[PDB]
DNA sequence: TCGGCCGCCCTGGAGAATCCCGGTGCCGAGGCCGCTCAATTGGTCGTAGACAGCTCTAGCACCGCTTAAACGCACGTACGCGC
């Protein structure tokens, strides 16, 4: 999109609200109750953008393409700390691949 | 990204003009009257036209050549028409 404003301008900066409230909702250190998070974005973002997000969320994104399980070209970055979230995509008979 | 601009259908609402409907008034048309002159009737002549007869002119019909032109097909570019 030629008119794009990046990550710190326009509607790009709306992620930081989520980042804040996620941090506020996260248990404090020493409180070992289970807690999990998942954030999504488009693969086609700026390299400096992706880097800044990777620095802020203290993780590298997993790239997952929808087409393997969802028959759509929607390649998306997924930040999060779900266990075993690196594992390859499996297909289920219920899901539609065509 | 993403919010602000031109057809399309659908629809009808103000709105200036027009049709319909009454109310009034007037002057032009329908009807009555005298009268007088043009339509009618009767008769008579005179010739325009109806009709018989003849004739003889041209109009229709036919036929055979003879090319002059009408027809038919290709074709291509100039003009009719839509935008």
């Amino acid at each position: 999109n030629p008119a794009r404003k990046g990550l710190y301008e326009g509607t790009g900066r709306l992620f930081f609200e989520f980042y804040r409230l996620l941090h506020d909702a996260r248990p404090k250190e020493g409180d070992d109750r289970p807690f999990f998070w998942l954030f999504e974005n488009v693969v086609a973002m700026g390299v400096s953008d992706k880097r800044d997000i990777s620095r802020f969320l203290e993780s590298n994104p997993v790239m997952i393409d929808a087409k393997e399980v969802s028959a759509a070209h929607r390649a998306r970055y997924f930040w999060g700390n779900l266990p075993g979230m690196n594992r390859p995509l499996a297909s289920t008979v219920n899901d539609k691949l065509e």
